[PDB]
């Protein structure tokens, strides 16, 4: 308190206070700190996620609800509280929000956003033992490898199929080539022959890469990022083919996928293209149909980009533990996958117990050879700027508002 300072030395002190705080309010910053503005301190005190309950990011059309039932079932055996989301562009907000440090212990997606992910210090290294990675097969702990660290949990192997009503298509084509005229014949019944999701790149994917499109080379265990495919002979003759189809009225550029759904399952459109999560709304529709091998393009078999659904676990996670709990003890069980499957069909998954029963599914037989004939995706960085980049591609070929040729040479890099 009792100080030995004259009133010129507080004076000096007091003009010293004054200049910086006008610099301060010259910049504008009287309601905020300049240290902030440059980056510096941290973000934020690594106590933004909530100990002792986990939180759960999975896409809202994955069978969420059967998730939220597992949940149950680990907070009456535990007492953890889990609470399951299905946040829009979910692939989008969790990059953002637990770069912050936040967002939700564990995140669902396909395993081809997981390298990205991980690159940016986002995923837990998951540490299942021997035994439990037993348990499921060894292509699927393959897909979430990354760096030659296992960064997430697999859950199920989903690849694209062509679903078809059997009551106005009893004979599902073999050949996209097909296509138009069998459209030409549903045409005078009222009918369309095909309408699938044309807005993101998945569905269009597998036709492109029939006749040799690609994402980016795979040779001696790497992928080469300085080889990609998007524009090659191959690539545009399997987008040519679609542009044709719209250019011929046998498709529109607008479809997407609920236009496309919609007008399956009230049985307008003979055939759609889609996962095994779709089969739940068309089991309720009045369509009688089937899962069948894709159509092939000049007589090559359609080459889906195989997805495996897989479970990482935020680092910013003070749960890591009670995630590993959940994840291998809950959810990875016949009746964990069952609870989830119940209520939208996960497909192929990787848990070979499970995988046994449903196999027996010609659904899932099919679903499988369509997977079989694709590639599983990469999971490397880049993915998310080749999927923008196709998707471009696609939607701009698609409506005319460029040439393929022109499209494709931008997606290429
Ligand atoms: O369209 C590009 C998109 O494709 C894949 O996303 C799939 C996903 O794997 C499926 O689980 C399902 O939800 O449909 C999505 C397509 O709408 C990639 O996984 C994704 O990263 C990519 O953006």
């Amino acid at each position: 308190k009792k100080k030995p300072l004259t009133q010129e030395q507080l004076e000096d002190a007091r003009r010293l206070k004054a200049i910086y705080e006008k610099k301060k309010n010259e910049l504008g910053l009287s309601q905020e700190s300049v240290a902030d503005k440059m980056g510096m301190g941290q973000s934020g005190s690594g106590m933004k996620i909530e100990e002792g309950k986990l939180v759960i990011w999975i896409n809202g059309d994955k069978g969420y609800n059967g998730l939220a039932e597992v949940g149950k079932k680990f907070e009456k055996d535990t007492g953890i509280k889990v609470t399951v989301e299905h946040p829009d562009k979910l692939e989008e907000k969790f990059p953002q929000v637990a770069a912050t440090g936040d967002g939700p212990d564990i995140i669902f997606w396909a395993h081809d956003r997981f390298g990205g992910y991980a690159q940016s210090g986002l995923l837990a290294e998951i540490t299942p033992d021997k035994a439990f990675q037993d348990k499921l097969y060894p292509f699927t702990w393959d897909a979430v490898r990354y760096n030659g660290k296992l960064i997430a949990y697999p859950i199920a192997v989903e690849a694209l199929s062509l679903i078809y009503n059997k009551d106005l298509l009893p004979n599902p084509p073999k050949t996209w080539e097909e296509i138009p005229a069998l459209d030409k014949e549903l045409k005078a019944k009222g009918k369309s022959a095909l309408m699938f999701n044309l807005q993101e790149p998945y569905f269009t994917w597998p036709l492109i890469a029939a006749d040799g499109g690609y994402a980016f080379k795979y040779e001696n265990g790497k992928y080469d990022i300085k080889d990609v495919g998007v524009d090659n002979a191959g690539a545009k003759a399997g987008l040519t083919f679609l542009v044709d189809l719209i250019k011929n009225k046998h498709m529109n550029a607008d479809t997407d996928y609920s236009i496309a759904e919609a007008a399956f399952n009230k049985g307008e459109t003979a055939m759609t293209i889609n996962g095994p999560w779709a089969w739940s709304n068309i089991d309720t529709s009045k369509v009688n149909y089937g899962v069948t091998v894709l159509p092939t393009f000049k007589g090559q078999p359609s080459k889906p980009f195989v997805g495996v659904l897989s479970a990482g676990i935020n680092a910013a996670s003070p749960n890591k533990e009670l995630a590993k709990e959940f994840l291998e003890n809950y959810l990875l069980t016949d009746e964990g996958l069952e609870a989830v499957n119940k209520d939208k069909p996960l497909g192929a998954v990787a848990l070979k117990s499970y995988e046994e029963e449903l196999a027996k599914d010609p659904r899932i037989a099919a679903t499988m050879e369509n997977a079989q004939k694709g590639e599983i995706m990469p999971n490397i960085p880049q993915m998310s700027a080749f999927w923008y980049a196709v998707r471009t591609a696609v939607i701009n070929a698609a409506s005319g508002r460029q040439t393929v040729d022109e499209a494709l040479k931008d997606a290429q890099t």
